[PDB]
């Protein structure tokens, strides 16, 4: 059986299959409020999470172990359905890449 670290893997291989699809843009960086006229986001969304800063955690020996990275993933789709309506195309954006991000995890070593 081959012995391949958890959160190596989650770098190579499930969040670079993540960036690179087609709805990850809009959650490469954390959420501004400003520019996408979002007031009350940072009163609403307490723990804001996107990929860049996970991608930072994974890079900088941030995380204890590979659920806490799967839980920095997770804080960021349930945020996105907190914050915006259901069937906003954000929140379609958010559910495919979480379709994928299960997938993607179900083969974690
Ligand atoms: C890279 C972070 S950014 O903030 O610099 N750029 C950015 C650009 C577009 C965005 O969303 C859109 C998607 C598809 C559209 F057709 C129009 C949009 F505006 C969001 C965005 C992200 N997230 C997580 C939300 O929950 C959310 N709610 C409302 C907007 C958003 C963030």
């Amino acid at each position: 059986k081959r012995q391949t670290n958890q959160l190596q893997y989650l770098l190579r291989v499930v969040l670079k299959t993540l960036w690179k699809h087609q709805f990850a843009w809009p959650f490469q960086q954390p959420v501004d409020a400003v520019k996408l006229n979002l007031p009350d986001y940072y009163k609403i969304i307490k723990t804001p999470m996107d990929m860049g800063t996970i991608k930072k955690r994974l890079e900088n020996n941030y995380y204890w172990n590979a659920q806490e990275c799967i839980q920095d993933f997770n804080t960021m789709f349930t945020n996105c359905y907190i914050y915006n309506k259901p069937g906003d195309d954000i929140v379609l954006m958010a559910e495919a890449l979480e379709k994928l991000f299960l997938q993607k995890i179900n083969e974690l070593p």
